[PDB]
């Protein structure tokens, strides 16, 4: 229990100055061929508002545990990763676009293939969500569920990366992240639920904090 709620305060402790950097992230004046970041840097705080009502609502909740309330995170999941996944996207369509690139543009072009990563990912969910609740058992959870990130993943690289260490970093990085919630499903309840508290940090705040420095390092003579 103690566990638990210390990685859950350090979470937290993550997520307040993440959201402070990213709101001023969001005034810092941008070139032309930068305007998507800010666009991405909404996305991540609109994902940090679910993922803070979650840790204020585990805090409280952890005061009496009673039963294992691990799949709970599953309703933020639901609403967090297609948002995590489609800023991803516009990262690597910024990164990788000659010219400059907006999320309008992209979003209108591609908006059947970023269906088709947001189904895959939400198949994912709903096995893990099954697993979790213990409506179907652990091997087979975790195979469905490394199938659809798997896939969801391989979509992500063949239409949006190209072949450079700058993609290899953003694209693996993430990647492992990804697959290391995976990998908690199969520990008991402390270690999980641990070992989540502490991965939402890498998935969702370093992402921020990453997006605000690139911010920060195109726009800087604009704001000396
Ligand atoms: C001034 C602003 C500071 C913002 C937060 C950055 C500084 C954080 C303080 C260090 C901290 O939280 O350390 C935890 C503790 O030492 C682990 O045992
Ligand atoms: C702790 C986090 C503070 C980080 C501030 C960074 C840049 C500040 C940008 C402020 C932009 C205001 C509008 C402007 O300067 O134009
Ligand atoms: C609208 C339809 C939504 C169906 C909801 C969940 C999928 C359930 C799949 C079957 C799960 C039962 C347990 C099992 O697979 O055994
Ligand atoms: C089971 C579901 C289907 C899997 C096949 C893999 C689908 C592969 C789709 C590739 C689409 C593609 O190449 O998109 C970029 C151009
Ligand atoms: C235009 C500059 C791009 C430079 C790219 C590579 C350079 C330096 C490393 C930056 C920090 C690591 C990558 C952060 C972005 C990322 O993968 O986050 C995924 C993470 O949240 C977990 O899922
Ligand atoms: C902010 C929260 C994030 C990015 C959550 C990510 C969760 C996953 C990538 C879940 C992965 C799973 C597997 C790969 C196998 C089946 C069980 C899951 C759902 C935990
Ligand atoms: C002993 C049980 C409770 C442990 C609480 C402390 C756990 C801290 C683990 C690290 C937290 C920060 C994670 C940072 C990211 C990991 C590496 C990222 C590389 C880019
Ligand atoms: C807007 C909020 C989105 C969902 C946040 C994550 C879940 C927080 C708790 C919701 C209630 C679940 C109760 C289960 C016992
Ligand atoms: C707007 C700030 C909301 C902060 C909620 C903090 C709740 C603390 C609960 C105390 C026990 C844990
Ligand atoms: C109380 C309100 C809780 C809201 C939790 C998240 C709602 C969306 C869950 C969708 C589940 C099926 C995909
Ligand atoms: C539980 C439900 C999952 C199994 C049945 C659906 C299979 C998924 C097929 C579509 C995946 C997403 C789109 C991929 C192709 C572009
Ligand atoms: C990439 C960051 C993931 C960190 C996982 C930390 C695992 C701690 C497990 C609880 C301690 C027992
Ligand atoms: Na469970």
């Amino acid at each position: 229990m103690d566990n638990i709620i210390m990685t859950a305060y350090i979470s937290i402790f993550v997520q307040i100055i993440t959201a402070i950097i990213s709101v001023y992230g969001l005034f810092i004046p941008l070139n032309f061929k930068d305007i998507i970041l800010r666009e991405i840097l909404i996305l991540e705080l609109i994902v940090q508002i679910i993922e803070f009502i979650f840790y204020i609502w585990l805090i409280i909740t952890l005061q009496s545990i009673n039963e294992d309330i691990t799949y709970v995170r599953y309703f933020d999941w639901v609403l967090t990763t297609p948002v995590m996944l489609l800023t991803t996207v516009y990262f690597f369509e910024y990164m990788n676009s000659d010219d400059g690139i907006r999320k309008k543009e992209i979003n209108d072009r591609d908006y059947v293939y970023l269906f088709y990563i947001c189904l895959s990912n939400f198949f994912m969910l709903l096995i893990g969500y099954l697993g979790e609740t213990k409506q179907i058992n652990k091997m087979l959870t975790l195979f469905g569920g490394s199938f659809f990130l798997f896939l969801t993943f391989y979509l992500l690289y063949v239409k949006y990366t190209k072949e450079n260490w700058m993609n290899y970093i953003v694209f693996y990085f993430m990647f492992l992240v990804w697959f290391l919630y995976g990998f908690a499903f199969m520990f008991p309840f402390s270690i999980k639920n641990q070992m989540y508290n502490i991965l939402d940090i890498v998935s969702k705040n370093i992402y921020s904090i990453f997006i605000f420095i690139v911010i920060l390092n195109q726009s800087y003579k604009l704001l000396l």
